[PDB]
């Protein structure tokens, strides 16, 4: 009977790929049909693996029929219309795995009416409506994921009466704004509460304490408010606690330190207050995100001491004091992101030890001293930012070559020196921005080789000498700002080769000779500002093709006719300074 159940499934459904070729109606046993398992001495279907075939159409109800299905999985197809309350006679089911379907309409509370059921996954489907009342009623389940789908009704209490719940998933469905029910507490068993983006509302309740092998507590993009509870140090088995963008006010509590096995603490995009507990550092934590809140004080010391620490990012606060000696020495640590605080004093020494630190940013920060000389070292560096800190010192060889490193931004320091011929091995480089520093010497020709750059700004330095002439090899560059510096020597036809640059900006330098004409060849230029030089001779009249949103030639030795275009009232502030350029537009001298 289970292969003729079987053959009625596959008439039921579209099968464009020939996925149910092999269900023949000759063959004796449906067993070998691709998606069947059968167990037992009397080779009774078990299991139907339809998932990831391309199938199409409504539910397939009469395999419900097979006496002993015990799982079913339809994943990742295009199943659609509504869940039948018919679904009840798959009585020996244990697992239904629908999700990744076009389900629709409200849940089937003939669900509930499964005994055996301990795994229901209806994620990434249109179901809508509330959560049937029969829900509560469930006699086995273990995992309830209704993920992703339409639900529009509250979160019901009643889901606390499922005593055998080890996973609780109702994460982003549009619900009506609903508190999370205190009753959730009584979970016991519960292992993982995911209500991401469930449109919480109200307060954490101090229940959720009582979730003793709670794994992961996720209430994170809801509108919660009030504190964390001091409760939650009673989570004994949690290891990941997300809380993030909610409207949390409050300080962290030092109760969280007696999380032993809590491993993953993100509360970041909060209004937290008061300072981070050293109790809570003292664990050794895999990940601590506590950005974008309204903290304050010195970060323990006791974060450094975790052998697990791969990620620490507290931007946005008013935190104050200087990061840990030993940061990195003990940890593998992959990103680090203090940006927008108030901390001071050098960088640790060895942040980079274990040669995993990928992002280093750091900036809007009072950091001082030289960049450390194991930085030079690390490979493992994508991304730079130490901008807008009270940073001395040369940059290290070796930091100016890090190989993977896409962006080096040094903007608003005190570094002095000069960039380094290492430059070259930086062949990941995009983006470098060394603007309002100390920086002394000629860019170096090992510049040119870096192909994949888009943007050089090192403007407000004391940059000197000819532009190397390799700087005409960066096709990719979008972006040239050497402004506020003393470069010298003239521009030559090579400047042809920038073709994807948007923006020039060589002004207050000491540039002399002609504009190349070669200047109307740059297609996408927007923005030309050459002021503050000693350019000379006629203005190219390739300078009219170019449709350009900001054009600065004053203060320059330029003479001679404008093209018909830049002939007028409006460009009068681009030509000033220039006795050449006199009577060219009424009022300019
Ligand atoms: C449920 O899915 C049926 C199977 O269709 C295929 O899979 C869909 C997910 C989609 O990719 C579709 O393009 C595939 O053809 C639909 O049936 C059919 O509808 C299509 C037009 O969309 C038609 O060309 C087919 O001949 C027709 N086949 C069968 C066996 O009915 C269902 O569609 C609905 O009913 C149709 C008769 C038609 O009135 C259509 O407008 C309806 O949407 C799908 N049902 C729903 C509720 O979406
Ligand atoms: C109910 O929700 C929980 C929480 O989202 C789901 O659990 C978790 O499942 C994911 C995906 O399988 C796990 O992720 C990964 O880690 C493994 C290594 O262990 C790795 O191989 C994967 O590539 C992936 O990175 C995650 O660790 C796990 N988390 C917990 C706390 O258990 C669960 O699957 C959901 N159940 C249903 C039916 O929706
Ligand atoms: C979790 O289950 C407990 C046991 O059923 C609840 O406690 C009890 O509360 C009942 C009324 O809600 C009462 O009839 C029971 O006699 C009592 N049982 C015990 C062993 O205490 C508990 O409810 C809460 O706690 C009690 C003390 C009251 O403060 C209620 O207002 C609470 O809701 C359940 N917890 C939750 C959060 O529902
Ligand atoms: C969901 O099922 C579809 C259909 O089996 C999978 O789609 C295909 O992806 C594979 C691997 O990239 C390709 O070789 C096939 O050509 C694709 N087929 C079709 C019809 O698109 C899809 O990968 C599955 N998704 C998941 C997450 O498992
Ligand atoms: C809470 O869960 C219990 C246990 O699943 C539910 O209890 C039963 O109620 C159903 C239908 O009313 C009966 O058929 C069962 O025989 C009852 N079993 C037991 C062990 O009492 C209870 O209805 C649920 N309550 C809510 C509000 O959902
Ligand atoms: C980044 O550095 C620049 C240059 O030092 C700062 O800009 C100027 O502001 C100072 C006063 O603080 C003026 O005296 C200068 O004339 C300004 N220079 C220019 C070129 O505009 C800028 O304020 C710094 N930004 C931050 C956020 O610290
Ligand atoms: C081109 O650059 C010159 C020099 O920086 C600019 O000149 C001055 O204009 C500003 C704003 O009106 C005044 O505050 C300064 O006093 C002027 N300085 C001098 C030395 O004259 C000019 O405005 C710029 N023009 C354009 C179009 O960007
Ligand atoms: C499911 O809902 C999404 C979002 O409203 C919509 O774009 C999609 O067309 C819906 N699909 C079905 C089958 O109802
Ligand atoms: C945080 O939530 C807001 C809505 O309140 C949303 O606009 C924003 O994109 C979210 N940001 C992140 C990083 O989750
Ligand atoms: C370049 O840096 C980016 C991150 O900015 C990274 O994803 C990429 O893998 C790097 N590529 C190389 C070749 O280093």
């Amino acid at each position: 009977q289970d292969g003729f159940i079987l053959q009625q499934v596959k008439l039921s459904l579209d099968d464009p790929d020939s996925y149910l070729s092999s269900w023949n109606s000759n063959d004796a046993s449906p067993c070998r049909w691709s998606g069947v398992s059968c167990a037992g001495d009397f080779s009774s279907v078990t299991s139907v693996d339809l998932s990831s075939a391309n199938l199409a159409g409504p539910f397939p109800s009469v395999i419900c029929r097979l006496s002993n299905l015990a799982h079913l999985s339809l994943y990742n197809n295009s199943i659609n219309s509504t869940l039948p309350l018919n679904i009840a006679a798959c009585k020996s089911l244990q697992t239904l795995d629908l999700s990744q379907n076009l389900l629709t309409g409200e849940l089937p509370q003939t669900l509930a009416d499964i005994p055996t059921l301990v795994h229901l996954d209806l994620t990434g489907n249109n179901f809508s409506g509330d959560i049937p009342a029969s829900f509560g009623k469930f006699e086995n389940l273990e995992v309830l994921s209704l993920v992703y789908n339409l639900l529009d009704g509250t979160i019901p209490p009643f889901l606390g009466n499922i005593s055998t719940l080890k996973m609780l998933n109702l994460s982003y469905n549009p619900f009506s704004p609903s508190r999370i029910p205190p009753e959730f507490g009584n979970l016991t068993n519960l292992e993982v509460m995911w209500l991401t983006e469930c449109h919480l509302v109200g307060q954490i309740p101090d229940s959720l304490g009582q979730l003793s092998k709670l794994v992961d507590l996720d209430l994170a993009l809801n509108d919660l408010v009030g504190h964390i509870p001091p409760s939650l140090g009673g989570l004994t088995n949690v290891v990941q606690i997300e809380l993030y963008n909610n409207s949390l006010t409050g300080e962290i509590p030092p109760e969280l330190g007696n999380l032993k096995s809590l491993r993953l603490l993100d509360a970041s995009m909060n209004q937290l207050t008061g300072k981070i507990p050293d109790e809570l550092c003292r664990v050794p934590l895999e990940s601590l995100n506590l950005y974008e809140n309204n903290l304050e004080g010195e970060l323990p010391a006791s974060i450094a001491l975790s052998p697990n620490l791969y990620e620490i990012r507290i931007f946005g606060n008013r935190l104050t004091g200087g990061l840990p000696k030993d940061l990195g020495l003990n940890s593998p640590l992959r990103w680090l992101d203090v940006s927008e605080n108030e901390f001071s004093g050098d960088l640790p020494a060895d942040l980079c030890a274990k040669g995993e630190l990928e992002e280093l940013l750091i900036i809007h920060n009072s950091f001082s001293g030289v960049i450390p000389e194991s930085l030079a070292d690390c490979r493992s560096l994508t991304r730079i930012r130490l901008a807008y800190n009270r940073f001395s010192g040369s940059v290290p060889t070796g930091f100016w070559g890090l190989p993977h490193v896409n962006l080096l931004e040094l903007v608003n320091n005190s570094f002095s020196g000069e960039i380094s011929k290492s430059i070259g091995g930086a062949s990941n480089l995009s983006l470098l921005i060394l603007s309002n520093n100390e920086f002394t010497g000629s860019l170096p020709e090992e510049i040119g080789s870096l192909d994949n750059l888009n943007q050089l700004s090192a403007s407000g330095n004391k940059f000197s000498g000819s532009l190397p002439d390799s700087l005409m090899s960066l096709g990719e560059l979008g972006t040239l700002d050497l402004h506020g510096n003393q470069f010298s020597g003239e521009l030559t036809s090579g400047i042809k080769s920038w073709k994807k640059l948007n923006e020039l900006n060589l002004a207050d330098n000491e540039f002399t000779g002609k504009i190349p004409d070669e200047i109307g060849s740059l297609s996408v230029l927007n923005y030309l500002d050459l002021s503050g030089n000693m350019f000379s001779g006629k203005i190219p009249v390739s300078l009219q093709s170019l449709k350009l949103n900001q054009l600065n030639l004053s203060y320059n030795r330029l003479s001679g006719d404008l093209p018909p275009s830049l002939a007028k009232d409006m460009y009068k502030n681009s030509f000033i300074g220039n006795p050449g350029l006199c009577g060219d537009i009424k009022g300019l001298c």
